[PDB]
């Protein structure tokens, strides 16, 4: 899953699933034990923003040809895990 | 009750009543004694967000057959408990 | 006056007179010496909100058959006691 | 000057000038020597709150009945005394 | 130029310049060595708000015959000294 | 450059260039070693205000007959320089 | 790509690629070990805002004969990097 994009300071950053989303990246000052990379997450379409895809964003791919999408919120966004 | 979905940081994760609410699930950053699982209570449709429940989350199931609703809140937003 | 509901944190509920609000419950929360059960006060409707009734809460009532309402606010909301 | 009505926290209560008012009763928590009853200060009309007289409050008697109006605002809203 | 009124907390008292403004008044609260009464400023009209003269205020006159005009506002909101 | 105007508080007084704007003046309470008299920025028209040319506050001149323009802002407005 | 303009504060001066961009200036607030420049982020047109380019600021220059955009914005509106 690991792919060049990290989430800083307390923003986490998840991956949508094919709002549900896989955690990916948790930011360095989201808590400690706060959530884990890999697990699943519901957050309201109006509580994230789409993150432009890292081949995207690294100028190799076009926004079409990427099947994946990348979404971030601030971690006190996130109330709950199905963990 | 314990299926899949646990209450993060501030939040709690309650289960609408057949906005009349039970306790499911209590962040592990509300302050200690704020209230139990099993608690019923009752909030305003504005305060209260819907929650994915946890089958359809993990794709088990499709929404509609779904008869249990989940919401979750901040704990500052609960008023009350009819305990 | 005590039925089952309980004021956490530092809200207030209050019960309306037949909005001239008669204190009911006092959060937790709400600092010591701040007011007492049975203190009449007065609050703008648009600072206080309306709280299901417990019986229709605990399902056994319908809303139509109760008589005493049920409101609660902020303790912050409050500027006297009619004491 | 003194009827049944109190203010708290760090609200104060005024009495409207036949917007002028005067002092009737300072929260306890409006810091030590910010004004003193009696004094006479203006606030802007949409700055402050009427409040319900206490004897309508206690039910004797009928708004309309009533000369005196009694008005609140927290204490950061008054500027001056024309002391 | 000393009357009956004076600025409490943190806000200032100024009078119009026949908006150009000279310091009637400072607010205990306002850090020492903010400003000084005498002192010339300027502040944007949505700023300021009009207090009224204490002549008005102590009931001796009427509105239209006072020519000074007071205003308030915040310490945080001066900028300037034409000092 | 120093006319009789300066900035108080965590404001920055700055004049606009022939928003390119040189800075003027630094309040006493804008960090140490945040900027220095003379430095250039830039700042989005929305973020500044006008402030009345010293002439014109002083009683002196004519807004009309004023090259000068002297605008101001909070420091944390600022992200740059050109220095 | 050192030119004359450096973020103050707790910003972040960017420079959109050819919102894809890359960090060419850190703000002496930003916490330490935040990024580091030459790092690439993506950030929502919105959440940024444009700034004039050091050689128009510095008056040598047209808007129109730049081709490279700097913009800024606060550190905490960054979630990633492509690293």
């Amino acid at each position: 899953q690991q792919l060049p994009i990290r989430a800083v300071g307390e923003y986490v950053i998840l991956v949508s699933e094919p709002e549900l989303c896989v955690v990916h990246s948790v930011g360095p000052d989201v808590p400690e034990g706060f959530c884990e990379v890999g697990d699943l997450t519901s957050l309201p379409v109006g509580q994230i923003r789409n993150v432009p895809h890292p081949f995207v964003a690294l100028g190799l791919k076009q926004p079409k040809e990427i099947k994946q999408k990348f979404v971030t919120c601030h971690y006190k966004a996130i109330p709950c895990l199905y963990k």
